[PDB]
């Protein structure tokens, strides 16, 4: 029913790498979908573009795309040109992600990430701001044929949407069919009160679903409640897409963005790494499906 | 055991008229009344005496909690941070005694909350403080006072996330007055299991902190209170349970604590104790046995 | 959402005084005081009005539950059993009209407990019931009574275990006087899931019993109490829910109920009081 | 660790042709295939060293479940019964022990299912079982076999309902090849935790079955999966672990079990087959 994919992210350690070469490991290793960052695609010449998506194709691969926005291109900002730039940067990524035969971009778009806390926060000014560079960007993918996704994270990673009510809020608001709500199994464990509850408020908003256990390992093993997700995304009728996003590797910008500050993985080498993405596939398609 | 709560439930500051808080508290039915050491270190020896008394007076023991500045960081690579950092704490320890308090807890390890814009130095970091709290158990161990490391989500310490860290750190730490700290807030996010860290604290743990996934008092939430309770059980826990919950946005509080919205749902003094009251009838009854 | 606990929880037999668990229970804080309706049948309209008068007086109400015998078997082949079991309900219906008792819940469809040696026939059973019913049911309106049926674990009864079995059941009497009741202890063996199970009663959820996995009292156990709480308010549920407890060996209850060690592990009267008023308070403050 | 399925998940008596299912959870990639023990007393010398050979040959392990009857309960007053209850099972621990297998499991201190009529006498059942598993564990021995006393729900005996219960009676018991056997499905039942029973039994605990709260396989249903994997591998658990699923209405496996409604949802072989192996690829990835 659903779509499962993984983020090409579980295996490096930077915001960018040899997608074709994921897309052939996760073919294998049986995935719908490869989810890639978004931040190299606007160095990829046409050719470039055009081999991605030859490879996708070819291995019967899915593309989906992640993005954690910079401060330089946050719709989000006061400053008048940074929005500017900001939606230049969009139109200029959402055409690649046409060329690309992409429909799907997520991550915190209405914002940048990671948040620089160290400075002052204007919740509400940023929040009006954002709904409305939003919903021009929206135009855009829409023209694109993109589903922009705007994913609710846990506090301290962003302040504008931390629920599945504030998304459903944020993207009512917005007002526009192809924006929707993302839940993230890693954010939600933090915030909610309810996870079927959060599922079920977001319920005809939810666009994507990133999974992940409490400290992001693959899904299966932890306190995530699975089973729980399960119903509730059948009591919604979610027919898209649910990427894990494992994070279990110390090291670089990866690793220092999204904090793993000792080795999660385990000394796990590559084929381990692929053999429990693997497992938590089959885990994922045998508890998340079929109500 | 003994049940407590923190003040800043009901303030946006890290400091508060304590007294007025342990009569509070006092009426509600704890044992317990956690405060902010900040404003400790600015007390004439009459206030502290005071204080002292109004606890006394009501019945209320009183614990101490402390987000360090970064001039308080025993784990940093400047000497004369760490030169002060140990000053400031053997005040303050020796402060604690006059007041019959036996136990602090925190990031005290470290400095919270820590500015993740600056490179980080784990290895080295953990190095240092290992030896800077070594030192302080000797003034905490002569001030009858247990020094409680508390093990703290990714996003706010990077030294020790896990309970697995923490007994690392405490066992390399080696002296008596220092114990590990679980807090069911950071537990929820870190661990593969909420009964397996506690069992793997064991004997290590003084002292833990309580509130559900998103900080709400204790009980209408996601945590495995029972499985809690029944790990305590399991390791003999005899010490304290301080619920710590945050549901206010405004202040350095919710700026620390990072309340973007209202989560007490409009609660006015009044409504935040009846919840407190009965979040501490929860945990009595679940926890227990 | 009112509060209650059953009387059998201090008694091991299905008879009682009734009014010092009035008094017992209104001093524990509760609303509700259930009892066993067996004796009900040997009292006096002078008893009944005792009885409404103690409740009404200690502010409590009065809920009845009932496990049938195999003589008052509503769903049996045997049309003198059904006529007798019919008779009996119709008595029992109107007395509860006199103690301005309006809800009467338990394997109603059926007997219990069931003797498994006697051969079954489920598809038979049900059909009987379902007829059996419907005519009570007109008697249950009369009477101002919902008559709730409770569904069972496997092992009490065979005709229906879960919600949607209960759910079928109940739309196939098609009588508004007839609920499904569910209980955390029933539920945790049969059910795929709880907040789904109540989902699933939705609105013909008329009753609610609760218990732990072994019958403690609520709280301390395993049962999902704040996912039951949330799936209660997702069906806007504002019914009565009564505690079952059941933690003693010994008696007609201990053996109905198989206990097979001490579960109460040697507590006093005082001491199941106290449990059974930290169970309300726990109750209270997780299930709203 | 080693996992297996019991044959019964997809037959409706107590025997079945065991070389058939052998090879069809080979197939499946299970490493054992765990057989009803009836059948056994009356297989010829060559009947049992052709199971043994399709064993060995598909790669497969045997392990044995039964349900005694009550003229083989070992806890009986009669000592008549208690004699053939002994010859019984003696006779039994030597055709295990040219089957080659080494583990038996099961209400093996009692009989099942259990007649309820019969008034109970718990502390003398006790007793008496405890001395006589303790001779026929000599013979356990003796055939290289591990007697494993499973602990069930209180609606299936009366002995040993919790891990605490089962762990006195095999210490009582004092010898080296009578372990206790815990199961998910009455675990759930009893239990206050269920890591907390797993570690109770600790060394003890030699064998484990698996099922959903209703006794489907393992996976989607409420059963803590990963609390029981953390549980086991905090003991350091060096067994087996067989799903026992029933979703069969039908025959004497459908009533000793109690499927009353159709839990498989018309299931046919193949689906039966798919979904047990779905089952088994989630514990080994759960249960570590
Ligand atoms: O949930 C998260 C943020 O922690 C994900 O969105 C990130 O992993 C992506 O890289 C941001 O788009
Ligand atoms: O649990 C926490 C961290 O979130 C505690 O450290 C703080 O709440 C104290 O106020 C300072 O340590
Ligand atoms: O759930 C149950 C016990 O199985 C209770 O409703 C019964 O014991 C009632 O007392 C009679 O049906
Ligand atoms: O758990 C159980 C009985 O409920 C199993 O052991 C039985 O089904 C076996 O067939 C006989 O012990
Ligand atoms: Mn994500
Ligand atoms: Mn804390
Ligand atoms: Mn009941
Ligand atoms: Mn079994």
């Amino acid at each position: 029913a659903m779509k499962h994919g993984i983020y090409y992210a579980y295996w490096e350690q930077e915001w960018e790498a040899d997608y074709k070469y994921y897309i052939e490991k996760v073919a294998k290793l049986g995935f719908d979908i490869l989810e890639i960052a978004a931040s190299p695609l606007p160095f990829y010449s046409d050719i470039q573009i055009n081999e991605l998506k030859a490879c996708a194709h070819g291995n019967g691969i899915t593309l989906t795309v992640g993005h954690g926005p910079s401060a330089e291109q946050n719709l989000s900002s006061p400053d008048p040109d940074i929005r500017k730039n900001a939606k230049a940067f969009y139109t200029d990524l959402l055409k690649r992600l046409y060329k690309l035969d992409v429909h799907l971009i997520g991550g915190a778009l209405y914002s940048y990430w990671p948040i620089d806390y160290t400075k002052t926060i204007d919740k509400k000014g940023d929040w009006e701001r954002s709904v409305e560079s939003v919903r021009e960007v929206a135009k855009v993918a829409e023209a694109c044929g993109v589903d922009f996704c705007l994913e609710v994270l846990n506090r301290f990673e962003n302040y504008l949407i931390n629920t599945a009510q504030e998304g459903v809020d944020f993207v009512k608001q917005v007002d526009h069919n192809n924006v929707k709500v993302m839940l993230d199994t890693f954010h939600m464990n933090i915030e909610e009160d309810s996870i079927g509850g959060a599922i079920r408020t977001a319920g005809s908003y939810l666009g994507h679903l990133h999974t992940g256990e409490c400290n992001r390992k693959v899904p299966g093993r932890g306190r995530i409640p699975w089973v729980e997700i399960g119903e509730a995304l059948a009591d919604i009728g979610y027919n898209g897409s649910v990427v894990m996003e494992p994070f279990v590797r110390m090291g670089g910008t990866v690793g220092s963005n999204i904090k793993v500050w000792r080795d999660i993985s385990n000394g796990a080498d590559e084929k381990m790494l692929d053999r429990e993405a693997q497992a938590a596939l089959d885990f994922s398609r045998y508890v998340l499906e079929c109500h």
